[PDB]
């Protein structure tokens, strides 16, 4: 069954693509998928729309990669998502409104990214983690104060807008 990507193992609605030295999200993840494990790989980029067919997805683990950014709208179709891990990546910000369609989210992991607290792109993440602090970095991952600024390890929630500039941005 090539409904299952050759690089992953598919246990009904649970797709195991983790710990497989992958450099991109495999194409053809089955639309039945409720749990997608993509953690512990060599992914640096997500293609725009890569998850859009996974309308049933409840858990998305993409921690322990080298993701340098998120495309605009990449989570917008995942309206059933309860769990999202982005920990242990190379993210400097997330696009404005990245989480806004994730109305069912109960758990997010954002620790151990080089969040760029000098750049105004940080402000959506800062406001969002203050608003949704109770779901951030749960299960012994250090909570909302473990979303930390690159270089200083100051909690992102402590960043004042007056500390940021659009001109210190990529
Ligand atoms: O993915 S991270 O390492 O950033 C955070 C780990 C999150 N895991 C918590 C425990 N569950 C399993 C037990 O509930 C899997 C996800």
């Amino acid at each position: 069954g090539h409904a299952c990507p050759s690089q992953c193992s598919c246990d009904q609605t649970t797709v195991k693509c983790h710990s497989r030295r992958l450099t991109s999200v495999p194409a053809g993840i089955p639309t039945t998928t409720k749990i997608l494990r993509l953690y512990s790989n060599q992914i640096t980029k997500l293609e725009p729309g890569v998850f859009d067919h996974l309308v049933n997805l409840e858990k998305l683990y993409i921690s322990w990669n080298q993701l340098s950014a998120l495309p605009v709208g990449v989570f917008d179709k995942l309206t059933k998502l309860t769990h999202l891990s982005l920990g242990y990546n190379q993210l400097k910000s997330v696009p404005r409104g990245a989480f806004d369609n994730l109305k069912s989210l109960t758990h997010i992991w954002l620790l151990n990214n080089p969040w760029d607290c000098e750049c105004s792109d940080i402000l959506y993440l800062k406001n969002w983690i203050v608003q949704h602090a109770s779901i951030v970095n749960l299960q012994g991952h250090g909570g909302v104060d473990n979303v930390k600024c690159s270089g200083t390890n100051t909690p992102v929630r402590a960043v004042t807008e007056a500390s940021t500039s659009p001109s210190k941005c990529p």
